[PDB]
């Protein structure tokens, strides 16, 4: 109860900034998450005995893939922490609790393959879940781990609060399906412009939380150039392995996943920043003004990719 987590000075200061990198020491990532839960939520939010056992079961159910791994889980939860801390009064006690856990769990048991590859392969999960295939799997795995003896970090919520938090986590994890992001952001764009956006409207909050999830999930592009550049290698390592597996099924992959088209990566990154990242953090900045540093960092990295193309690196 009187047992805080403390970080070294540099981490204690940098963890509050959006562009924080959690570092290469895996054994510090659980403590960093607990630290973020305590400052975001309270030292009372969760029984430390149960939280620590939940964290270690979640860690175990992430795989050793190049990008969709335990480091990504903690990276995405830190972005959510930074968003929640810079928007103190806009979120209920349940939402702060739910969303850090949703972020930690959002890619549970990822295999390093897209929903598309599962459908072309004809993977059992694609029969069980026809849309948002992996994302419905991630929420399933989350629920399973919550029901292991000693892992129910929500036990002390009331029956109705318990149902509200699981519902927040389900919508939050489904929203990480990038296919659903485009429509969600177009709707939020119209609602903000015509002036009908209303955060006391539950359907509206849902939409806003979904965009927050997309923004935390894409946060690779809001780091300092050397983190962004080195993370892009891990992402392409998964994508090119999936492209290889497509070729094995006798399907030419999209160039994004074809390791023979590495030359086209800089131009492919421009398309991604312009079609996905910039719009995401722009709409997010419009709704939650204090998330502007994410948009600023994203534009900086766009500019760095433009320099790669112009031969300057
Ligand atoms: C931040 O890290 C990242 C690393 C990789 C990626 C992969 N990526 C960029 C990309 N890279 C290529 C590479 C080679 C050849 C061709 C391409 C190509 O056409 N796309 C996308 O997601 N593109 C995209 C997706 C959706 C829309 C709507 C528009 C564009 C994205 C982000
Ligand atoms: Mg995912
Ligand atoms: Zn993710």
């Amino acid at each position: 109860g009187l047992m805080q987590f403390t970080l070294p000075v540099r981490l204690c200061k940098e963890i509050e900034l959006f562009h924080f990198d959690i570092g290469p020491f895996e054994n510090m990532w659980p403590g960093i998450f607990v630290y973020m839960v305590h400052r975001s939520c309270g030292t009372s939010c969760f029984e430390l005995e149960k939280l620590c056992r939940f964290i270690m079961s979640v860690k175990k159910n992430y795989r050793r893939v190049p990008y969709h791994n335990w480091k990504h889980a903690v990276t995405v939860a830190h972005c959510m922490y930074a968003i929640l801390q810079n928007n103190h009064t806009l979120f209920t006690d349940l939402e702060r609790k739910g969303l850090l856990i949703a972020c930690l769990c959002h890619d549970l048991d990822h295999r390093g393959f897209s929903n598309s590859y599962l459908q072309k392969f004809d993977h059992p999960l694609a029969a069980l879940y026809s849309t948002s295939t992996m994302e419905q799997h991630h929420f399933s795995q989350t629920v399973s781990i919550l029901q292991l003896e000693g892992h129910n970090i929500f036990s002390t919520l009331s029956s109705s609060e318990y149902e509200q938090v699981l519902e927040i986590i389900r919508k939050a994890i489904i929203a990480t399906d990038l296919a659903l992001y485009f429509g969600n952001r177009k709707q939020l764009e119209e609602m903000y412009q015509t002036g009908s956006l209303n955060l006391n409207n539950q359907s509206h909050r849902d939409r806003v939380i979904g965009l927050m999830m997309t923004a935390c999930d894409l946060c690779s592009v809001t780091k300092l150039w050397p983190v962004t550049k080195l993370t892009a290698n891990d992402i392409y390592a998964e994508f090119w392995a999936e492209g290889d597996e497509m070729k094995k099924l006798g399907i030419q992959p999209i160039p994004m996943m074809d390791r023979d088209k590495k030359d086209e990566v800089p131009q492919g990154q421009l398309g991604f920043y312009n079609a996905v990242a910039i719009p995401c953090y722009t709409t997010l900045t419009q709704i939650l003004p204090p998330t502007e540093p994410l948009l600023k960092a994203c534009r900086d990295n766009l500019s760095q990719w433009e320099k790669v193309i112009r031969g300057e690196e």
